[PDB]
């Protein structure tokens, strides 16, 4: 069971905060990580989010998706997962510019499908798909999560990004979102750059008018790839390629 006993956790350097939760580098058989909720006395609002968060992560046990450990609520609602020395994929590319081989940027992409896949398959909608949500531990193996607490617009399919009333949520979007962490990947950079209004970007992707910029993916990258990655960026929400087909796609041209 994965209620941590009372009074093992050690909280040690404050990471990040916000809203919804506050972060700590802690210990617990080890480094890890520690989501708490720090003023306790706990809304029946954040009860419910520290009980779906837990009911989610709870169901997964995969290599590319961040390790839950357990979870604690004495003294406070806390969550428990490993701990990982690296940075995110965004970090990587469009901070310290770090420049990936090919047959690299390739691995990475095959590694959050792999995650991708698992999650659909456990019927989990990630949701906020971004490459800020892709770590990359010791920038070798890939952990999918959620380590924010409107700054995911530019990976908002069209359904998603209009705002509409009925939940526009689905395993196509969240594949949408993975076709334009390719583009970041192929590109080395950010869709729409040129446009310095965020309004602006919403109203037109939203009504199709705008589309990432597919002329931009280097020479060296594998036609089938450029491919692929049209096909997941597809305005159609149903054309757009599952998980199950992604993986066996990137795994195919792995192989040139
Ligand atoms: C303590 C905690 C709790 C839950 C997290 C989480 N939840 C989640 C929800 C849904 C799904 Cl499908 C998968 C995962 N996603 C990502 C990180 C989570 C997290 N950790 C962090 N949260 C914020 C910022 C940094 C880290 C963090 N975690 C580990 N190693 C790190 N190394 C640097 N930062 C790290």
């Amino acid at each position: 069971d994965w209620e941590i006993p009372d009074g093992q956790i050690t909280v040690g350097q404050r990471i990040g905060s916000g809203s919804f939760g506050t972060v700590y580098k802690g210990k617990w058989h080890g480094d890890v990580a520690v989501k708490m909720l720090n003023v306790t006395a706990p809304t029946p609002q954040q009860l419910q989010a520290f009980k779906n968060e837990v009911g989610v992560l709870r169901k997964t046990r995969h290599v590319n998706i961040l390790l839950f450990m357990g979870y604690s609520t004495k003294p406070q609602l806390a969550i428990v997962t490993q701990w990982c020395e690296g940075s995110s994929l965004y970090h990587h590319l469009h901070i310290i510019e770090t420049k990936f081989e090919m047959i690299k940027l390739i691995d990475i992409a095959r590694q959050t499908a792999q995650g991708m896949d698992y999650l659909h398959a456990k019927s989990i909608i990630h949701r906020d798909l971004k490459s800020n949500n892709i770590f990359l531990h010791e920038d070798l193996t890939v952990k999918i999560g959620d380590f924010g607490l409107s700054g995911s617009i530019l990976w908002m399919a069209p359904e998603v990004i209009r705002m509409q009333d009925k939940n526009p949520y689905s395993f196509q979007s969240d594949v949408y979102a993975f076709g334009i962490v390719l583009y970041e990947l192929m590109t080395g950079q950010l869709p729409y750059s040129n446009i310095n209004n965020r309004d602006q970007i919403i109203f037109m992707v939203g009504r199709g008018y705008l589309s990432p910029d597919l002329s931009k993916v280097r020479s060296n990258c594998p036609k089938a790839m450029k491919r692929l990655m049209a096909e997941c960026l597809k305005k159609k929400r149903d054309e757009r390629p599952l998980f199950p087909q992604i993986l066996a796609s990137i795994e195919l041209l792995a192989r040139s």
